[PDB]
């Protein structure tokens, strides 16, 4: 397959990972989704506790642990937050 | 990175390559989309005659040519053509 279908059926596949056997297919129950980022996300749990607004967001996920995400809410997610974690991590190199 | 970050990257890098220079970053012209799609996933144009939604989808494209779609919207459209252009069933038939 080609690099955009690769990265595509990786995605899909670590997204249903975290799916729960019961729920329609490309949805996810926000505490779900934590999990999944805590997981899969480079160094979560220290970029969440050092940077307010990926604290806000995960704080937002266990108020509605049970509320549904779909597939372009967890992309938003995914996208939003590995930004704001390069940054966080880019500044504790200079730190170092 | 992990395998979901470097997934998410090469996204965001294919999306950036076809980006146009009037772009607020994380946006895209359905035009420009339309040259992605037939460029980035295997041989587009035969599924768009095997599918009726990806027909549909590729003349919305068209029709809406200048309108813009933000990142989400093009990773959400990705996912809705790969499962529709390499279904398991649909493929076990053109033996």
């Amino acid at each position: 397959p080609t690099q955009l279908e690769m990265a595509m059926d990786t995605m899909i596949r670590i997204f249903h990972r975290y799916s729960g056997k019961e729920r329609k297919r490309f949805k996810l129950s926000k505490g779900e989704l934590k999990l999944l980022l805590q997981r899969e996300l480079t160094e979560f749990l220290s970029c969440q506790k050092e940077t307010q607004l990926v604290d806000k967001i995960v704080q937002d996920l266990d108020a509605n642990k049970d509320n549904e995400v779909d597939f372009n809410e967890f992309v938003v997610m995914v996208a939003a937050l590995t930004v704001a974690c390069n940054d966080y991590f880019v500044e504790q190199l200079k730190k170092k």
